[PDB]
């Protein structure tokens, strides 16, 4: 089997992506938010609590003749940008751009923190990170990707993230056409349950290559790239006028200027950050100062390939065995 969705950001700075997914019978279709940095799948529902609900479309399982309490279980968990919900779970039909998982884990939020609240187009989320993170307790759940993995052709999903434009999850296959030249393919280390690999240097618009290990996961929910404070500064040293500012948590820069490209290493190949990617707009409304979409991973405690990074390639996540990551230019 396989399966091919697309995923839309949800606003004109491709803040994040929303992918739709139907949930039951008959379907409930809600977009969420697929995150290769975490392994839940968590969705608004009739459960949660009523003044943090915000035009979200809810799952009801009262209405869902194949949900079942999954009896005793709870779930909670907390992002690396504090937000964070709760609630409980059941099983149900879930189905991804016609690739379906019967019994799969759906977490039902009682609670969410205000971020969520105020984010209307986002529904929930549906992890693919390894299914080691799992919050549910006491007994741990599988990701839908882990779910549907024996089913699918091959044992992959692939990440084709678009530049304020829509894009592709695709499950099960390899899409030849959507890519230039060949994909190379990098080890993973699934020690911290993500997708972690190791970058093998960069540059810095039309600068010299610096060849250094990065190690770092590749977050499809994480907005920017946040890479070491030596790397981001060689970066933001080449914008005239560029600052880091703790008042405002991150280097800015003028919004009349024109971004370099920014270059990742992935084995002895390449990937181009175009400069306009970097662009995350007026700190804010009206404002001239503008917010980088390369930052700083100091204090984070670890390197982020997110969004910034990912919409410049087709990205192939392998959970074969032994998993491995692959990035081709498009």
């Amino acid at each position: 089997s396989t399966g091919s969705a697309t995923t839309t950001p949800i606003d004109s700075l491709d803040d994040a992506y929303i992918t739709p997914v139907q949930i039951g019978t008959p379907a409930q279709t809600l977009n969420l938010d697929f995150d290769t940095g975490s392994s839940d799948l968590w969705v608004f529902s009739s459960e949660t609590t009523a003044s943090e609900v915000d035009g979200q479309t809810i799952y009801t399982p009262s209405k869902s003749t194949t949900a079942k309490l999954l009896s005793g279980a709870t779930w909670s968990i907390s992002y690396g940008d504090g937000s964070s919900s709760s609630g409980d779970v059941y099983t149900d039909t879930v189905s991804v751009g016609g690739l379906t998982v019967t019994g799969q884990a759906v977490e039902s939020a009682k609670k969410v923190s205000s971020s969520f609240t105020e984010d209307s187009t986002i529904d929930g989320l549906l992890g693919l990170a390894f299914s080691t993170l799992n919050t549910v307790s006491p007994t741990q759940q599988k990701t839908f990707f882990d779910n549907a993995k024996a089913s699918l052709d091959s044992p992959v999903f692939t990440a084709d993230l678009g530049y304020h434009a829509p894009g592709t999850y695709n499950f099960g296959f390899i899409d030849t056409t959507a890519y230039t030249g060949s994909i190379t393919y990098t080890a993973v280390s699934t020690k911290q349950g993500f997708w972690e690999w190791t970058s093998t240097g960069y540059a810095v618009g039309s600068g010299t290559f610096k060849s250094t290990s990065i190690d770092g996961i590749a977050d499809t929910g994480t907005t920017l790239l946040y890479l070491p404070a030596t790397v981001v500064s060689a970066y933001w040293a080449q914008v005239s006028g560029a600052k880091s500012s703790s008042s405002v948590g991150g280097y800015v820069f003028p919004c009349s200027a024109t971004l370099p490209s920014f270059t990742f290493g992935v084995g002895s190949a390449r990937i181009v950050i175009p400069g306009d990617y970097i662009d995350f707009g007026p700190i804010s409304t009206g404002s001239s100062s503008c917010f980088g979409g390369i930052q700083s991973s100091a204090g984070i405690g670890i390197n982020i390939f997110g969004d910034v990074a990912l919409k410049a390639a087709f990205v192939v996540f392998n959970g074969a065995t032994t998993p491995t990551l692959g990035f081709a230019s498009k």
